[PDB]
């Protein structure tokens, strides 16, 4: 197949609003996809070469991709440049430089989106010693024989600059449409290995009792089964039918860990590779777990020198890697407190209920100085329960998790089966999907936040709140500069933002706004942290927020007697 029958696509997408056409677009396009292009033309579709999950990365910023067009075209990379001041846009620029070649170099080998891919690929894997230069090479070798149309999505491929409006939601909806499969199944399969290749691959080839029988697969990861949030230790019992395993929170940052041999990944809870972060914790795991392959999940937390637990922000500092980890392991120690394992030497335990699994991750782990297994009690005696959640929080935790016995793993799903119990209502992490300025002395700074809360079905990031208490000036600084370059519009005092960061706030309450789309406002929100554990897509939906709503006014029922 073609390039220019993708390049058309993103093309046809661009041109198009409606969720619903892009849906079409995208499942007729899957339709003609060899067989053997499944595997990655999802991620094509969605403008990237990878999963979010895979750690490969092209190392190719915007000079280095000029330099390999003007290499391709004959065309100055000053005059490429010179260009974009007046296009306004690199891709439309690299489309006029190989628009011009034509003079020098008219008749091109018609991309396939093979070489494509491979060259990506190539590119993303050219780490060695003079790696730049190479993938200079690589994608000049492509845009040489790239049509205009062709090398402007080719740059935003590379760059990461794709604007089609294809989500994961979409993707997921298109797959199902393409090969006639339910949607439910390509979903469940999603859940289980975050990747669309694979599960398109399946669902062409094999249909729904393909999807049926998708299991985890080792390496790939499995999205986090979430927890709502319960009123109390009492009232979690009595949701769990009496009895429940009880678990202390740990307040930092929950990993996934797949272990092959001695071969480890840890997985953030974002899916992102972190294992180059935590190399004492990759280490201490290859000694902890026992068996030869598995796949478990914990919270890591970092270790004061008193012992106790340090902010969890501490954590998300050792996954951005902005100082040396040598340093970082000596002033951020940490500890992986282990709660769950979802595979073992072959066999998915997803589907086995969780006494079972957490029997079998006691069995598995031989803890040592960095992993733990978390602490546990299972108890039908609330006041027992109550004694664990009070040391918790003496501990520095959060609270506890309640989680059902017999319960099996939900890959991505907020259900009832694991519960959270602490003190306060929990805060939410949620998109900045736009900014005001500052006032008076703080006009250059982002001073406000629109907060917006993930919608899955339709890809949107609906607003829910704007924030502007609780960052220091410092933090304005930041964030402004963190922010700026996700500008898309700007009006007065008021930006829209491309929704990538999600931010941690607390809410003095939810209010159910008839006002807003989202149904919700939050009142006077305050920043807690940011929260780059998560993407966009992983941010508190409206539903996590009309649950906490109606935790709140449930107790707001119960005030007085
Ligand atoms: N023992 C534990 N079991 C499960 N999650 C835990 C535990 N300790 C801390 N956590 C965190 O608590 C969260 C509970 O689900 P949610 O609040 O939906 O993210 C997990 O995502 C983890 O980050
Ligand atoms: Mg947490």
């Amino acid at each position: 197949m073609r390039y220019l029958e993708l390049a058309q696509l993103y093309q046809k997408l661009e041109k198009t609003t409606m969720k619903l056409i892009k849906t079409r677009l995208v499942a007729d396009f899957l339709k003609k996809v060899p067989d053997d292009h499944l595997e990655f033309i999802p991620y094509l579709i969605l403008g990237e070469v990878f999963p979010e999950w895979d750690e490969r990365e092209l190392g190719v910023g915007e000079k280095l991709l000029i330099k390999a067009v003007a290499m391709a075209t004959g065309i100055d990379a000053k005059e490429i440049e010179e260009s974009v001041k007046d296009t306004g846009d690199l891709g439309e620029s690299i489309a006029l430089a190989v628009k011009k070649k034509k003079q020098k170099s008219f008749f091109s080998q018609p991309l396939t989106i093979k070489r494509v891919y491979q060259t990506l690929v190539k590119v993303a894997e050219t780490t060695g010693e003079g790696s730049q230069d190479k993938k200079v090479k690589y994608l000049a070798d492509l845009f040489m024989d790239a049509e205009p149309l062709e090398a402007k999505y080719l740059a935003r491929t590379i760059l990461g600059t794709m604007r089609t409006g294809v989500a994961e939601g979409l993707l997921r909806d298109a797959i199902a449409m393409a090969f006639h499969v339910k949607v439910e199944l390509v979903e469940r399969a999603y859940m289980l290995t975050s990747d669309f290749g694979y599960v398109a691959k399946i669902a062409k080839l094999e249909g729904n009792e393909g999807l049926a029988k998708v299991q985890v697969q080792l390496g790939k990861p499995i999205k986090p089964m979430l927890a709502q949030q319960a009123a109390s230790i009492r009232d979690a019992l009595l949701e769990m039918g009496g009895e429940a395993e009880f678990e202390i929170k740990y307040d930092g940052a929950r990993v996934q860990v797949h272990k092959d041999g001695s071969k480890i990944i840890v997985y953030s809870r974002r899916l992102e590779n972190v294992t180059r972060a935590i190399p004492e914790i990759v280490e201490a795991l290859k000694e902890a777990i026992i068996p030869e392959k598995a796949i478990v999940e914990g919270e890591l937390v970092a270790i004061g020198e008193n012992g106790r637990p340090l902010p969890f922000q501490y954590v998300l500092r050792r996954f951005r890697r902005k100082h040396n980890i040598e340093e970082m392991m000596e002033k951020i120690p940490l500890e992986l407190n282990l709660f769950d394992v979802l595979y073992v030497d072959g066999q998915s335990l997803i589907d086995t209920k969780f006494i079972d699994r957490r029997r079998t991750l006691e069995e598995i782990i031989k803890q040592n100085e960095k992993i733990k297994v978390a602490e546990n009690l299972i108890t039908k005696k609330v006041e027992e329960a109550e004694a664990f959640y009070k040391r918790a929080l003496e501990m520095g935790h959060e609270g506890l998790m309640a989680k059902r016995l017999d319960a099996v793993y939900e890959p991505g799903n907020r259900g009832k089966k694991w519960l959270k119990i602490k003190p306060t209502m929990e805060n939410l992490d949620l998109v900045i999907i736009g900014a005001e300025w500052g006032e008076g002395r703080r006009a250059h700074l982002f001073g406000s936040f629109i907060l917006g809360a993930y919608d899955p079905e339709t890809g949107e990031f609906l607003e829910v709140g704007k924030v502007g208490s609780g960052f220091t000036d410092d933090d304005l600084v930041e964030f402004t500069k963190m922010l700026k370059p996700l500008i898309i519009k700007e009006e007065g005092k008021r930006v829209w933002l491309q929704p990538k960061v999600v931010i941690e706030v607390t809410y003095q309450e939810i209010q159910k706004s008839p006002k807003y789309r989202s149904g919700f406002a939050l009142r006077f929100p305050r920043f807690v942290a940011l929260r780059d554990d998560k993407g966009p897509e992983d941010a508190d939906t409206i539903e996590r927020i009309a649950q906490l709503y109606e935790l709140q006014e449930k107790m707001k029922g119960k005030v007085e007697s």
